[PDB]
């Protein structure tokens, strides 16, 4: 039993995204030992923080921010800009017209230096804009409220009210599926034109949202961080998991992993924790979104109601194979 954070102390930092509950019983206890840094898993949302005009909840995230300054963490903020998670109020006026351009962009001004002021001294890294780069088709960025009322420079916006506001925290472009194929080329022209434009960006997020049976993953991941590295890039995996179904497989019947689900996934896992620790220079922290198979968003997405074994502690809050591997060095 090594303290995860401890083993890779000289390579990033181990986080695991929480609720508020994490932070009790078992899952309190893996936290202390193993990690240091938290990200809240949903508490940081628009939605969550600043959920009307005049009224902003802490509550949540204080006792994240207590927690990690008692137990020795640092935490992420997650997220500012991110499609389907800003409430309607943001972006109308009374008479629920669109706001202007000017007002949207103050509002997000006010939004991001009234959360970076309360939490700055405790977040290393923002998730700036989360999911702009559009994933259906070919275009470069979804349509959203933002782009609609601010334009294009709504993104290179953001990051320039977080770094006013923001500390020594680093400024980040977070999203799935960035390694693959149909959506690295595109992400890697949108991060190179901002940062041509100066945009203080200083890395991007891979959420690493993975499962066992990916082929080319691993493949996938040296290319993705080749070309984000060559940008000048600092590169955080921030919502590693590993499903054991592929996205499309839906199939709700399992009542255990099958035979050699766990095997494989711990495989999977020792290889990309390999090329993570290869990539160490430019990697500078890996955060999985849970603690253990007990708690995990994969039992609900994408099928409400199937459970899923993605993470490296089981059901019973007990270490599983993978993570035996991937302290092996």
């Amino acid at each position: 039993i090594p303290s995860l954070a401890e083993k890779y102390k000289e390579y990033f930092k181990i986080g695991a995204a929480v609720t508020v509950k994490d932070l009790e019983g078992v899952h309190g206890e893996i936290l202390v030992k193993h990690f240091n840094s938290l990200t809240p898993e949903n508490d940081m949302k628009f939605e969550r923080i600043h959920p009307d005009e005049h009224r902003y909840n802490f509550d949540a995230v204080d006792k994240m921010k207590e927690f990690a300054i008692k137990n020795n963490m640092k935490m992420r903020g997650h997220t500012f800009v991110w499609h389907n998670q800003t409430p309607e109020w943001v972006f109308k006026d009374r008479e629920g017209n669109d706001v202007s351009r000017e007002l949207l962009i103050e509002r997000l001004r006010e939004h991001i230096k009234t959360v970076c002021d309360r939490y700055r001294d405790i977040v290393y890294a923002w998730d700036v804009v989360n999911e702009a780069v559009e994933d259906k088709t070919e275009k470069l960025l979804r349509d959203s409220n933002w782009r609609r009322i601010i334009g294009d420079d709504y993104i290179k916006i953001a990051f320039e009210i977080a770094k006013e506001y923001a500390g020594e925290g680093k400024l980040f472009y977070n999203d799935y599926n960035n390694e693959m194929p149909y959506k690295l080329e595109k992400t890697y022209k949108l991060l190179k034109e901002l940062i041509d434009k100066e945009t203080p960006i200083d890395g991007i997020g891979i959420q690493a949202h993975w499962n066992i049976w990916d082929k080319n993953l691993i493949d996938n991941l040296k290319r993705a961080i080749e070309m984000y590295a060559s940008l000048g890039l600092e590169i955080q995996i921030t919502e590693l998991d590993m499903s054991v179904f592929e996205f499309e497989d839906r199939r709700t019947d399992l009542l255990e992993p099958a035979e050699e689900m766990m095997e494989l996934q711990a495989k999977v896992y020792e290889d990309v924790f390999k090329v993570f620790r290869e990539y160490k220079g430019v990697i500078t922290s890996v955060t999985f979104w849970g603690i253990s198979d007990k708690h995990t968003w994969k039992d609900n997405f994408p099928v409400i109601g199937r459970k899923d074994w993605p993470l490296l502690f089981d059901v019973n809050g007990k270490p599983k194979e993978a993570f035996f591997r991937i302290v092996n060095f």
